C-alpha cells in the first residue's frame, strides 16, 4: 500500500530527522560529572536515544545561532540560561525576541492568523536561513530543528518578548495541538522555549530513572560546556543556574583529559586565514599528548554544532604527520623505519573551535560537515610553534615505544 | 526575514537530504576501473558532489529493495540492469511493476487524476515503507529518494509496465513541470528510471569532462558490484549491459585488495544469529591481513546501502581485538605489554554484506546505521574458525613488528 505522509507523523515514525527514536549505542556518548569543584568528561556506557538528544540540541543550537547573529549588534545575547530539571527542559536567550507580527502568507496558508513564532515553532521548512549566505556561520539552515523539538514534546510553551509585547503559545501533544498565543505588553526582550519530551515514546522510564537522569543531565551540561567556548565573549552560559566555567578550548581540553592525562601539557594554537571570509573566524586549537592516549580523539564545535566528522579534523592530522614524519626520520638513526598516519596522530586528543564559512552538512543531524579540503590548504596555516611543540612530543612518545 | 519553503525548493538549496550540493571532498571515495580483465577498487582523490552519487544511490537501492521484496514471491527480480552514457543514467529491474492505478487520496489533493507512479516519483514522504515493519530489511523507509532523483534531473521518464499495462510519464526541469502519463496496453513487466542529473548546477562541467565521467562511471561500476553481491542468486546485476562478476564477498574483497595484496588470504565468515527474525540473515564476511595495511578500513553493505559507520563493524573488532589480545599475550613471554584495538585491527580490510532487520539511520544519507550493540552480543555468533585464522596472521604481523 502507497501511504501520504504529512511532517508531523513523518517526524515521529522516521529516523531521517533526528536519528534513532529509541535507544540504540552511541559511540563516543560523554556527559560532565562535578567531583569536588572539578568537571570531568566521562564516557556514558549506556544506550540513549538519539532523537531526545537532538531536540535539546536543536534549541541550544538556535540560541548560540541568535548569539553569533546578534554579536555585532547594539542589542546582543549576554546569555543562553538551560535548565534540565524533573524532566522539563528549558532554554532561553535575550537578544531580540522573535518578531512578534502577523505573518502574511502563513495566515493565507492557514486561513486564520498566524504569528511568526508560530511559524518558526510549527512550519517545517521555515525560518530566517531558507536562503543562507555564503558567509553565514549560524549552524541554522532547513528551518526544521524547532519543529523536531516541538514535535517530540508532549508539552512545549514558546514565550518571546521584543520590548513592548510578550507573546506565549503553548504546542502539545507532539504538534497536534497549536493553542492561540496570548500577547500582552511587556518591555523585556527574550526567547524562551520549555518543554517536556515523550520520554516514554522514546524508550525511557516515565518519570526518568536515576541513571537516564544523570545521564541526560550530564549530558546538556557537556553540551553547555561547549558552547561556553564556542560562544563570544559578552555571553554567559547557564546550566541549571550555574554558570558554565569552560570559556576556552584549553578549559574543555582540561575537561577531557582530567582523567587519562591530568596535569598534562596543552598545545594551543589559534589557525587563522588570510582572505575573508575565512580571515574574520579563526579556529581555536587545544590537544594534549599522552602514551596512555589509545586512539586518536577529537572534540569539535564548528558553528555551535557538536559535530563528529570534518575535514577541519583530517587538515590537522596530515600537517602534524607531515611534520611527524619527517622529524622523525631525522631523530631516528635506523633512518629506514615508515611509520603512517595511525602512529602519528593516536596520542593526541584534540579540541576545535570556531566557525567555517561556507560549510555543508551530510543531514540535519549535522553529524559531518562537507567541504573541499583545499580551503584548508589554500587559506588557512597552522602556527608552526604549535606544530613543533606537538611534533616533538609525538617523536618522544614514538621513540620510546621504540626503546 | 521569515521563509516558508516547499519540498522542491528547501531540496534544491539543502545539504540534509542527499549532502552536499556541490563537490567536496569524500573521505574513502571508491571507483571500479578494468586493467586487462581484471576489476580495481581505487580511490578516486577529485572532489565530487555526494548528492550526485546520492541520485544514483537512491535508484540503485529502490531496485534491491524491490528485489528482497519479491524474492520469496512467484514473480522475482531476475535482473537490474544499471547505465551510465553521455550523462544519462538509467536503471531498470524486471519484478511486478509500480501499480498502475489512481491513488485516490492523492488525486483529491490534487484536484486531478493522479497515479500511484506519479505518488512514488514527485510526492515527498510518500511509498510503500511509511509504515515500516520491525522485521524489514529494505533499505527505503521515507519516502523521499525517489523524488531527490527527479528533483536533480534536468530530465526523466519513468516507465513501468504491470504485465497489462505500461505507464510512461515524464518528469522534468527538478519536478516543476510533470506531464500527464501515456498508458497503453503492454504484458511486459518491469521498471524503469532514466534521467538526466543538473552537472552543472552541482559543480560539473556540461557535458561531463573525461575526468569526471571516468570517475563518475568507476564509482556507479562499484556500487553495481556492491549489489551484486547483496542481491539474491537468481538475480543478475548488470552495469552499461556487462554483468556484474562480484557475487561473493570473496570477490569483492579481492577487488579491493587487487593492488596493496594481491594473491592473499581470504578470511570467510557466516555469522548466523539463532532467533527470528535475526536468524533470517546471515553475514557474509571477507576479511584480508596484511603488514601493508595502513589503518583498519572495512565496507558494508547493509541491507543494500553502502554505509560507512555501524556497530556491526565494531561487533567484529571488538570480538577479534578480545581474542588478539589473548593469543599475543599467549603467544609472547614477554608477558606485560598491552595492545588495543588500533593495534589489532590496523592491518584488517572486512567486508560485511547482509540485511539486519530493525536498524535505523542517522539521515537520509544512510551514512550510519543505528542499532543497539547488545543485538549483536545476544543474537549473532562469529564462527571460531573464522576468528582463530585472522588472530592467527594478525598475531603474526604484530610479533613480527617486534621483532
Ligand atoms: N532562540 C532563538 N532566538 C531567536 N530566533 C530564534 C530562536 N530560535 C529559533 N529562532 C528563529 O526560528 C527560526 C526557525 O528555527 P529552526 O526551525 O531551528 O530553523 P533553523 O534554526 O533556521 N535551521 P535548522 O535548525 O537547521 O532546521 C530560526 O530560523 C530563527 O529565525
Ligand atoms: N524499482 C522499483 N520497483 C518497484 N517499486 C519501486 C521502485 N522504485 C520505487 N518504487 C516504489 O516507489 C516508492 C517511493 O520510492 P522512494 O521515494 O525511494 O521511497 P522509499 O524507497 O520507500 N524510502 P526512501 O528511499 O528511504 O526515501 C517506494 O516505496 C516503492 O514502493
Ligand atoms: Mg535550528
Ligand atoms: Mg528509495
Amino acid at each position: 500500500a502507497f501511504e501520504i505522509s504529512d511532517f508531523k507523523e513523518h517526524a515521529k515514525k522516521k529516523s531521517m530527522w533526528a536519528g534513532a527514536l529509541n535507544k540504540v549505542t552511541i559511540s563516543g556518548l560523554m556527559g560532565v560529572f562535578t567531583e569536588d569543584e572539578d568537571l570531568m568528561a566521562l564516557p556514558i556506557h549506556r544506550d540513549h536515544c538519539p532523537a531526545l538528544l537532538k531536540i535539546f540540541d536543536e534549541i541550544i543550537v538556535n540560541a548560540t545561532d541568535h548569539e553569533r547573529a546578534c554579536h555585532n549588534k547594539t542589542k546582543k545575547v549576554t546569555y543562553i540560561k538551560i535548565s534540565f530539571d524533573k524532566g522539563v527542559f528549558s532554554c532561553e536567550n535575550d537578544g531580540p525576541g522573535i518578531p512578534i507580527a502577523k505573518h502574511e502568507q502563513a495566515s493565507l496558508i492557514a486561513k486564520r492568523d498566524v504569528y511568526v513564532p508560530e511559524v518558526a515553532s510549527c512550519h517545517f521548512l521555515a525560518g530566517t536561513n531558507i536562503n543562507k549566505a555564503k558567509d553565514c556561520i549560524k549552524g541554522g539552515t532547513n528551518g526544521v530543528g524547532l519543529k523536531l523539538a516541538m514535535v517530540h514534546s508532549q508539552w512545549a510553551i514558546l514565550t518571546t518578548a521584543d520590548g513592548a509585547q510578550k507573546y506565549v503559545q503553548h504546542i502539545n501533544q507532539r504538534l497536534d495541538i497549536i493553542e492561540p498565543p496570548t500577547i500582552t505588553p511587556s518591555r523585556e526582550m527574550f526567547t524562551r522555549i520549555e518543554l517536556m519530551p515523550v520520554y516514554q515514546e522514546l524508550g525511557y522510564a516515565e518519570p526518568l530513572s536515576e541513571t537516564e537522569q544523570a545521564d541526560l543531565s550530564a549530558w546538556i551540561y557537556l553540551r553547555a560546556c561547549q558552547c561556553a567556548a564556542y560562544v563570544g565573549k559578552g555571553t554567559t552560559i547557564y546550566y541549571n543556574d550555574k554558570p558554565c566555567r569552560t570559556g576556552s578550548v584549553m578549559a574543555l581540553a582540561k575537561m577531557y583529559t582530567l582523567l587519562s592525562a591530568p596535569n598534562s601539557t596543552i598545545h594551543t594554537a589559534t589557525i587563522k586565514a588570510d582572505a575573508k571570509p575565512y580571515s574574520l573566524h579563526p579556529l581555536q586549537v587545544a590537544a594534549v599528548v599522552s602514551p596512555k592516549f589509545k586512539k586518536f580523539e577529537h572534540v569539535s564545535v564548528i558553528n555551535g554544532v557538536n559535530c563528529v566528522k570534518g575535514e577541519h579534523v583530517t587538515f590537522l592530522k596530515k600537517t602534524i604527520n607531515e611534520m611527524v614524519v619527517k622529524k622523525f626520520q631525522q631523530t631516528i638513526k635506523d633512518k629506514n623505519r615508515k611509520t603512517t598516519l595511525r602512529d602519528s596522530c593516536s596520542n593526541i586528543f584534540i579540541v576545535i573551535v570556531g566557525s567555517i564559512p561556507g560549510i555543508e552538512w551530510t543531514g540535519q543531524r549535522k553529524d559531518e560537515l562537507s567541504i573541499a579540503e583545499n580551503v584548508f590548504k589554500t587559506h588557512y596555516s597552522i602556527p608552526s610553534s604549535f606544530l613543533t611543540s606537538m611534533t616533538k612530543s609525538i617523536v618522544d612518545i614514538l621513540l620510546q615505544s621504540i626503546s
